């Protein structure tokens, strides 16, 4: 089947009634009928018993995602931020070091800098190319953590060949795969990635409503070089990092995400294929004619012959995808530009307005100066996430917008 | 104004249409203006930019939690142990103590074991008692942990000499206040912890609906003596501790509350003070009556008069409360009481339906036969949470199930 | 059982997993696996098919309100007024009378002039006492509509002999059981009323939140002297008059309930009895404090010794229920004190909020003066919709008020 | 600004914290300060008051509509049949006649054989088509009521010929727009059309959740030729029309959208223009690829040069759209093909799966024979809503049918 076909009937329940869709099951718990009934069930982890660590509504979702995704298991939590951190959480002890890509969102920074210090941990950061990363190994290496697409940067990695060297080392490729959209525009895992976070909050969700996150893997032969996992590989085999995102994310951190979210997030998915393809389809027109446009410094877009991201698109990426960034030249251009454009700014990805946001002052204001920089992020500097809008209709609001 | 008016009053919106209640902003970005807004608002911290951070549906159980537990400041988040973890989170360096009550909640034994382990903090169990405490401390103590009500060895304690031995000491008292139930059976914060951490699952949403959990604390000095708070402390004096976990419980590791969750629980609070005053009426009623069965081998109610509990009981809490226990002699005797008895068994509290459970077998199945002993839980123990039926009708159902 | 235990055990589906409470079906259709099996269940209704004819969670609140009224059969729908025009469009043919009580809702009032009027039915309003009603009966009369508690004149109607009556003329005593509470405070269908409607979202929701509606009967022969069940009187016996409700209600004019609603209702049902007590029992309070107040012309609440509703109030309701009413004498005097009142005015009734409304320019505005005379409104009074907050504190803001 | 432009950006609040999205206002009332604030709200119908009269949530869903549809006003209501029946109600009088299309939803039939027969309304049902309409006149039509697209008998009505002549005769032309899909496969008040009426649970809503229906009018004259806005008509002019259908349909009836499902169809209307053009390009794929098959005794489909639907299709439908027919021949080949195909069954449609139902048993099982054949439904004919998969996936799976 393919993925247009998965996303609107992977994961649907087998309803005692037939119900063609996904009840909500916002039940904190699960009765049984005898003393060993309930002691077979925390015993054996199968059935329910209580909703922080499973529920039949993230049940759902889990399975459509992990069909989208390709992947062995999902695990879903209660936003991006609680993934990224739940994956890490079950990968790695005091001592480790991860080697992330550079150009990562500002809050896997921050996560990195003000919680993984405090789980003992430390991250070098570098260009998310092999040799780069290869020259970072050290024998205290224990995941290699990149975006899909960087953003703002728009890099596109040579995820086959991180996924080669990560498996040569004995060490975990982790992506976030945000910007590939729930599979539609990058699948990670069939590249070699072990493991993929991403928020749902953003094109998998498509309306800007509510928060999710999810944690998936593939099968692999990883896990029993952890000793984490040697203390479950016998049991579990590659399901044994899954059910330790599970057990530390969910049972013990309790980052549960609302089986209200999970039924939002679940419809969300119905949608992605055509809502990414429509919104890179507007992109890439929006990249052709704005990028000679005269007040346009610099246009990225990776589906852009001449674009840096290019070859690497061309190879992991389904279309040039849905985000573009143009550069005004200075702050005071920027915000000239934004204050005139007749469309929304806001910090937010994959709504199916719209949106437009200044880095500098934004999503990257809690960063150094030099951290900006080395992030693609100048005073200059305006990300697009395109929406569902008419192309010509958006083309107009930007033209005249630059009038300004 | 009394608790009750507190409890339908507190925290409801200035809503520009008069609205009796409170929307739920299930929406996840704020747009803005210009580029100067949106830098503002990302350097103040004012207004709002993404639902991860704060959403005003958050705010107002957040406003009415303060309320009524008598705080400085509330912060919600997805779940109670999500709660415990961002407030241990925010206190807490690598090789720092905390000395933690022997009765736990199993996750919250779990959560330290499994998680705070990995953070690099070791954890001293005592009996929750000033001297056994006192003993405990040392250099590197920085948090004494306990529940208001152990549970299930159902000991209540002394929670103001606790406060004035961490005062003293330059340590926080955290309490966990679940069985306080929002304040309404208990506000520890009142006898000078400095902490409360409670799941909102349980008595304040009172509907076994959905997961949700809260941080509060108090004005105090204690936080001029945490490096972090110094490196926050003169900008927001004894508000650093709050922002604090928001910052790292929310904004980094994503832990966020639905909206829609948000809402239940809000709703949850309006009858909780009626809700806990009857569940108690009838556990005590209950108590009072099967103490003297002679299938009853022990019967534990702090209300009652000879009761362990009783003396610390009769300070620090409104009531006896709506939990006991009983103990059968041994499993055969309980697994054919809860296989006789015709009223649901689950692993949960505070619903309006009376909720049984074989501690032994599963709340605490996860720990080794020493710590479910030193927690109170034997083979025979069987707790019993108290709803909303009639007394009467109770009594028979217990009866009659003895009978077996 | 009594009615607390029913309220939190009746209607809990056997979920496939144990759940302890009521998933949302928000799903519109069930599918099924051949032409044939799609055939029976339209043919039979039994499983299901589309949700505007049935869906399992507005089942539940139905079983719920069954047991809690102690009905035949419980059909619930998006509004009171749903509920209310459902049940006569099921009675009612073009030429047909209603014999119905002067003091009633306005919107009935309304519904009666404008809707009913389109239905070609006409209506005699009269004091619900038999003997004004014997004389009101005409060849022509199809049914006798009253109000538990006529709302504001506070008159408790002598059900009993009026569903004598109305059995032995063959007609429906159709009451509108809105301030019974659910079955809470007044139980009709139990004195031999025919037919209940009320709002669920007054009392039995309790939080002021969603709207829903309910229409109840129980088993009679009368049906079998309607003709429109002589065209179901012998496949379903009393069921054919609920069963019609719910074909011309649901299937027909789609007056469908959420179950985004009938899962919030459902849970407000679990506190109600708990509630109306708390809030009669404050009422009662304010009744006599306040009674004696000079600048209080009137105070009506049944509950009162030598209140006129004292009499049938005693018979038929638990309690002196949840509402009183002021007289401040005049529109300015009444103007004074709703300005000068520290507690909401808003036109709900059965919030967890104390709420204070003057039906002469809201509730009863949209009637001529004579009918809102004929109601018990004058321009003096004052409505009070009692909720949960503290009586003391009540009893301050209204002191208070009162020197204004 | 152009279909899919407005379908993000339309009917979006102006919320005070910049909101991007839609609140839900689940909250039943609306307070005010004072008596006389009270007093001008319920005067002036400005603000709000009751959740039953109007709410924020539904007013967004109510302006995105009337963006869509190009209309005056939008009214929503509980479901598709609430607005179809508020509508007529808000037009006719006992003794009107109405001059129906044949090929009608069954539930249209029933409601106008069961229910406006109480209101005292005959209905002439006729061939969709000017000349059959004119001589079906008489000094009692009130109405002309057809659907976009007949179903399941495919035929498209000359809308602009029809309104043409209903603005002649002074009648209302009453257009079920379900299949043109909230404007974006038709839109009939462009074409002169008075009135459309449609159900949201269907193609709006896409995802086969929860049920919502709406009625929208467009500015004309016509409103001054009907006797009950003489009693309006001066005061709001071509608006009295849709508050008459608000004060009938939801402040009498109370047949209220609850907010839960005005979000929920909000943001399925985001997708409508690319979900309906997705199954419209698919469902002339598979008309296209099946209409030569041995075992397909007839296929019709708007879109195909030489089906009956062709003419009207390409004037007033966007594309051939997204529903089509396969007659198997009998009954006993139609059971074959559907116990065969491994797609879903269901009574549904514009969800984002492909539903297949069998009508002659099922969606008009509740009519005479006559009246299906009538209707276009024979017992070999089978109705496909097409769905968002892959239209390769879709067609294998026809084809493989087929051969059983
Ligand atoms: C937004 C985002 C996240 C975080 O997800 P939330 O649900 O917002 O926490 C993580 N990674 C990337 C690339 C993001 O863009
Ligand atoms: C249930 C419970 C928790 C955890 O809260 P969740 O919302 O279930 O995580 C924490 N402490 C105590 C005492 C509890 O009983
Ligand atoms: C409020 C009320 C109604 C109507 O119910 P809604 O859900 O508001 O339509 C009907 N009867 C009485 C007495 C009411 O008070
Ligand atoms: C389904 C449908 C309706 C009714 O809408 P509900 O929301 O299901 O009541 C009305 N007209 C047509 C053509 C329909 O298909």
């Amino acid at each position: 089947m393919e993925y247009t076909t998965l996303a609107v009937l992977a994961g649907l329940p087998e309803d005692p009634h037939g119900a063609v869709g996904l009840p909500i099951y916002a039940v904190a718990a699960y009765g049984f009928k005898t003393l060993e009934e309930g002691q077979e069930r925390f015993a054996t982890g199968e059935g329910y018993v209580y909703a922080r660590q499973k529920d039949p509504t993230a049940k759902a979702l889990e399975e459509r995602l992990k069909a989208l995704e390709g992947a062995l298991e999902a695990v879903v939590l209660a936003s991006g931020q609680a993934a990224t951190f739940a994956a890490l959480l079950a990968l790695l002890r005091p001592g480790d070091e991860v080697v992330a890509a550079k150009g990562l969102f500002g809050q896997t920074i921050g996560l990195f800098g003000q919680v993984l210090s405090l789980m003992g941990v430390t991250v070098r950061y570098v260009d998310p190319e092999p040799e780069a990363v290869r020259e970072a190994l050290s024998a205290k290496t224990r995941a290699v953590f990149v975006e899909t697409v960087a953003n703002p940067a728009l890099l596109v990695p040579d995820l086959e060949a991180l996924a080669t060297l990560a498996e040569e080392a004995g060490v975990a490729l982790v992506v976030d795969n945000t910007f590939g959209a729930a599979g539609a525009l990058c699948r990670p895992l069939a590249w070699g990635a072990h493991v993929v976070v991403e928020s749902l909050t953003k094109w998998a969700s498509g309306h800007g409503s509510v928060l999710g996150g999810a944690v998936l893997s593939r099968e692999t032969e990883l896990w029993r070089n952890y000793p984490q996992f040697l203390q479950p590989w016998e049991a579990l085999r590659a399901r044994c990092f899954p059910e330790r995102v599970r057990t530390l994310g969910l049972s013990l951190c309790g980052m549960a995400l609302s089986p209200f979210n999970a039924y939002l997030l679940f419809q969300g998915l119905e949608t992605v294929a055509l809502r990414v393809a429509r919104m890179s389809e507007t992109a890439r027109f929006l990249a052709e004619r704005l990028q000679g446009h005269p007040k346009v410094k610099a246009l990225r877009y990776p589906g852009l012959p001449e674009d840096p991201a290019h070859r690497n698109a061309r190879k992991y990426l389904a279309s040039g995808g849905p985000i573009l960034t143009l550069d005004l030249g200075d702050l005071e251009r920027a915000s000239r530009f934004l204050g005139a454009i007749r469309l929304l700014k806001a910090a937010n990805l994959g709504d199916a307005r719209t949106l437009l946001v200044h880095p500098w002052t934004t999503t990257h204001s809690r960063l150094k100066e030099e951290a900006r920089l080395q992030a693609g992020v100048t005073p200059g500097l305006v990300r697009v996430s395109v929406g569902l809008e008419d192309p010509l209709d958006l083309l107009a609001l930007f033209e005249e917008a630059l009038e300004a």
